[PDB]
């Protein structure tokens, strides 16, 4: 359970990423499928892209980019209340795009290096440790429906 304290610092970067979503997106979908290939071979759209000057000039995966990041946000804004956002997510992943947790935890350090490297006034260590934290909330409610979905492996 984050505390609103928590929950003010993670919204308040996030409030700076909603300023060029698209952007962070980018960022944050490359440095997860340059740090973590075997994800980018879960997307049939995307594994065709071997540089990363081929990703950036992606622009369907400049568009997934910003679905992730609306969906992200519209969990964040629901501070922890966010069960109506994450069952839709969660079945879709577990049932039809076979993401494992573990591939939610290399996202999760994804994002968090870009709002470090985009906005490092508003992403001191404080702020660093609430998003983690989110994050982590993120992920554990999505593994206990994959878990009654029969995916948590
Ligand atoms: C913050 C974490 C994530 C969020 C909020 C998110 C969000 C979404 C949304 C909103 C969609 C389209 C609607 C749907 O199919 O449910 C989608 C599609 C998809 N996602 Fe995710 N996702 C996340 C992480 C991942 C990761 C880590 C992977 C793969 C490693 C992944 C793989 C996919 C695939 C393969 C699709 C279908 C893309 C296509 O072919 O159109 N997602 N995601």
């Amino acid at each position: 359970v984050l505390s609103e304290g928590e929950w003010q610092l993670v919204l308040h970067v996030w409030a700076k990423v909603e300023a060029d979503v698209a952007g962070h997106g980018q960022d944050i979908l490359i440095r997860l499928f340059k740090s973590h290939p075997e994800t980018l071979e879960k997307f049939d759209r995307f594994k065709h892209l071997k540089t990363e000057a081929e990703m950036k000039a992606s622009e369907d995966l400049k568009k997934h980019g910003v679905t992730v990041l609306t969906a992200l946000g519209a969990i964040l804004k629901k501070k922890g209340h966010h069960e109506a956002e994450l069952k839709p997510l969660a079945q879709s992943h577990a049932t039809k795009h076979k993401i494992p947790i573990k591939y939610l935890e290399f996202i999760s350090e994804a994002i968090i290096h870009v709002l470090h490297s985009r906005h490092p006034g508003d992403f001191g260590a404080d702020a660093q440790g609430a998003m983690n934290k989110a994050l982590e909330l993120f992920r554990k409610d999505i593994a206990a429906k994959y878990k009654e979905l029969g995916y948590q492996g």
